[PDB]
């Protein structure tokens, strides 16, 4: 597309989009079009307003469009046009980004006891609530645990709600530990995000028993 102001929106919360170049309020020659997963193609909103549309997005009395909670339909791109009292035509252009945070991890069904140079279940990880779906990942005494690598198999299953349409991760790690280790391992699993610059959600770790 064009160049576009990247816009990250969470789901259920307000968003205004702004209007640059427009008069501060009416008499006001703007427009407002839209393409998201609730338009085929672009839609055009005008500060009158009307119809259904009035119930998902406004024109604000200073041009502005309102949101009052975004859902995952809103994602799309946001377009306005405004004129200047003289004549200027001003352009915004955003592209519109929606995401949930979901609750914290947690580690359900864990083992107290490996035994090494043996493949042990070590635990599951349950996430409930993203968009997008994200990842989930495990991690070792700190460090990160990298799949198939030496002994590391993790498996994963993706489920959806079916009337919010958020996410639901579930992650099953199981490990070969080596002879000669670190007798009580401290093993956690975390929450990545899909949209960038989000921080990661840790469990509370697991330190079970490994016996030679
Ligand atoms: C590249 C770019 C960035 C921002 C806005 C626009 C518009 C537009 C939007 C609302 C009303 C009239 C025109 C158009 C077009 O359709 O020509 N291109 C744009
Ligand atoms: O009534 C009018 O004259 C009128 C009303 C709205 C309006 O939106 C636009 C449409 C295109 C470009 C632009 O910069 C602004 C343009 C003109
Ligand atoms: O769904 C609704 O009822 C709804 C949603 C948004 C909304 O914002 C506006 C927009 C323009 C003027 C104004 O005074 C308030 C107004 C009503």
């Amino acid at each position: 597309g064009a160049m576009a102001q990247n816009i990250t929106a969470r789901i259920g919360e307000p968003l205004v989009l702004k209007c640059k170049g427009a008069p501060k309020k009416p008499p006001q020659r703007l427009e407002w079009k839209l393409n998201t997963g609730r338009t085929e193609a672009w839609k055009v909103l005008s500060p009158q307003g009307g119809g259904p549309w009035d119930s998902v997005a406004r024109v604000l009395p200073n041009g502005s469009l309102f949101l009052p909670a975004v859902g995952i339909q809103d994602e799309g791109i946001f377009r306005c046009q405004a004129m200047n009292r003289n004549g200027k035509e001003t352009k915004s252009n955003y592209r519109v980004r929606v995401y949930q945070i979901p609750g914290k991890p947690e580690i359900v069904d864990s083992a107290s006891e490996l035994t090494a140079g043996v493949p042990n279940k070590v635990g599951t990880c349950v996430s409930e609530g993203s968009y997008p779906a994200g990842t989930l990942s495990w991690h070792l005494d700190g460090k990160p645990l990298v799949p198939n690598e030496k002994g590391v198999s993790v498996k994963e299953q993706t489920r959806r709600h079916p009337e919010t349409g958020l996410f639901t991760l579930q992650s099953e790690l199981m490990v070969t530990p080596a002879r000669g280790g670190d007798p009580r391992p401290t093993f956690s699993c975390s929450f990545s995000p899909g949209l960038p610059r989000h921080r990661a959600l840790r469990t509370a770790p697991i330190q079970p028993r490994v016996w030679e």
